[PDB]
């Protein structure tokens, strides 16, 4: 089996979630005790988020971790985060091992479940990530996003509540998704952050739920099992 | 600073705890967003746990995972589990980088807080690990373990209630501890597993609470930050 390499640290919370999904998915797909080899490089988020050289410095760090993972034996690499995907192409040009894009992984799942129009939810940042929305639509989907007012509220909730395990405003998130289902007739929603999955699960809305990080880890494990 | 290497997969559950503490501790010791570089090699537990060559085979897997981390750039390596420490010496021999034993770490923190006599709780295998208890006593400590009757009960609650986040029988464990405080006069308790600390904290008992996994990670991070 191809060894998986994950570049994390781009918020340890996010990497922590990937590992959890990695455990779940494995118990579900293989025999007992079986977990496909996985390597993780958790970078210092401070030297990444607040880099004096912007993305020019971020690409250096990502490529660095990627090469480290290769040196350790990773035959399949991936970013355990969303924004890093803003420079996926640059990093892949220097990585001598195939990389799996979260965007490709999600668009594939979405299209596979038969939906073509979805509501993209996440932090204000992930709901305004032009490259994300644009790259996703070029795959053959129509992505809708809540109004600027609902983004601030949804963002507040994720930061002040979900980040602590408090589901106090769960119902509010459910009405948000049911509104666009009846409003713009979406056929599914995308959870663009690792905090949203704790509040909205498949059997909570009338549409398909796409746990972004979960789908990503499934593709990784899928290709890794080949 | 000194890149941290962790040999994991020796139960992803256990590795998840280590990485969780890593995050927790980093947030306590350093500024926001700051997290010391950490590389995690998660092995296929089935090849480890059910190795046809026994420990001879496990050592090969641990040494290989260590060499992988070394190639990735790890300068400091440690096992993200207890039992693998049964072949710690054998791994260090074949590893060209200093490793940090959980025992040393727990024993140093225990001795630093003044206690000399402690209760060693945890799974049944944890309260019976002759190697663990012995190596801990040679460090200058008095280790005491509950009776078989209390072992099965506690382990049962661990593999059942606690494991599934059910802290209903927390009071039972609390009594057991303060029981030995007056019984054989202990001054602290060690939590060998990663489940127990979920039901027992500081302001809960009269003795000192030692989170075996947490203490191990603080050591790792401290030595990597020097």
């Amino acid at each position: 089996m191809k060894k998986i390499g994950i570049i994390g640290g781009t918020t340890p919370e996010s990497t922590l979630y990937y590992y959890k999904k990695y455990i779940e998915i494995s118990r579900e797909k293989f025999e007992k005790y079986f977990y496909p080899e996985l390597i993780i490089y958790s970078i210092n988020f401070k030297e990444f988020f607040q880099n004096p050289e912007g993305w020019e410095g971020r690409k250096k760090i990502l490529i660095n971790a990627a090469k480290a993972l290769e040196r350790a034996g990773a035959e399949l690499i991936a970013f355990a985060a969303n924004t890093p995907h803003l420079v996926f192409d640059d990093v892949q040009r220097e990585v001598n091992v195939p990389m799996v894009s979260i965007i490709d992984a999600v668009a594939e799942e979405i299209l596979k479940r038969g939906v073509r129009k979805v509501l993209l939810l996440g932090t204000k940042t992930t709901m305004t990530a032009d490259f994300y929305i644009k790259t996703l639509e070029e795959k053959g989907l129509e992505v809708v996003v809540p109004n600027d007012e609902e983004k601030e509220e949804l963002n507040r909730i994720i930061f002040e509540e979900l980040a602590f395990g408090n589901l106090k405003n769960k119902e509010w998130i459910v009405r948000l998704i049911e509104k666009y289902r009846e409003s713009e007739g979406i056929e599914g929603v995308i959870l663009g952050c690792t905090e949203l999955p704790l509040a909205i699960k498949q059997g909570d809305v009338s549409v398909e739920v796409f746990d972004s990080a979960e789908i990503h880890m499934r593709k990784l494990i899928e290709l890794a099992s080949e």
